[PDB]
RNA sequence: GCGGAUUUAGCUCAGUUGGGAGAGCGCCAGACUGAAGAUCUGGAGGUCCUGUGUUCGAUCCACAGAAUUCGC
């Protein structure tokens, strides 16, 4: 059995269990012995570093990120997605938005889960103008949102007293999801009677 | 036309709360035997039907299509 295969199996259990420390240790042990690190290994690595709840692997996540580009292993879509999760954990939604701008330069098509960290991060910060900048990027990427993303765009426009954006974000909300969750449903009728 | 079931090795089929899937038979070799069956050991053998998705990761989860099949 190859040491590169042995590394993947035990890295798999790290992501299954959440063992950030064993993932970080297995990676340095694999790097000391010159084990070839795959794109699969790096993304499982950046995944456990991006898990949120304080994290030890939060600061290491970018050290590992810088190592794969200098190792010149080709990134995936999950690479910049998990990289964007790292950026928003350090309270930098602009960087998470910069990660989804880089993937398009590599010919990588973003998915809905790629815009999550930047969109939700900009909405928590309150900056609606940057939230719309993310949403505009999605519609140009032909990535259609769903209720968590649309309700986030809904609230931030209500929080900034932006009645026009509330109306046409609600429009798309009415064509995309038919059964709206209770949390978002109450949010809409509170603003409609206000 | 409608609804359900099935799709995994050359054949019959397992396996399931997701992290390189096996069995039985067959095929080839070993072993054994004068020789052969049998018994036993090993090996080769896969687009896990197709597309789109969810996921860090899909044979397994979602949707659609195709084929097979049962009832209307």
């Amino acid at each position: 059995q190859s040491p590169e295969a042995l590394l993947k199996q035990k890295l798999d259990m790290c992501s299954k269990k959440g063992d950030v420390l064993e993932a970080l240790r297995l990676y340095d042990e694999a790097r000391r012995n010159g084990v070839q690190l795959s794109q699969y290994h790096y993304n499982v690595l950046l995944y456990v570093c991006s898990l949120a709840s304080s994290n030890p692997g939060l600061s290491r996540g970018f050290d590992i990120f810088k190592q794969m580009i200098v190792d010149k292993v080709v990134p995936n879509e999950a690479t910049f997605t998990n990289g964007a999760r790292l950026a928003v954990a350090k309270d930098d939604p602009e960087m998470a938005f910069d990660m989804v701008k880089q993937m398009k330069a590599f010919g990588i098509q973003p998915r809905l889960r790629s815009y999550g960290p930047a969109l939700f991060g900009f909405c928590r910060k309150g900056d609606a103008d940057k939230a719309y900048e993310v949403d505009a990027h999605m519609v140009e990427s032909e990535v259609v949102p769903e209720e968590p993303e649309l309700a986030a765009l809904l609230k931030v426009s209500m929080d900034t007293k932006n009645a026009d954006k509330v109306n046409k974000t609600l429009q798309r909300l009415r064509d995309l999801v038919r059964q709206v969750s209770k949390s978002t449903q109450d949010m809409i009728e509170e603003w409609q009677k206000s």
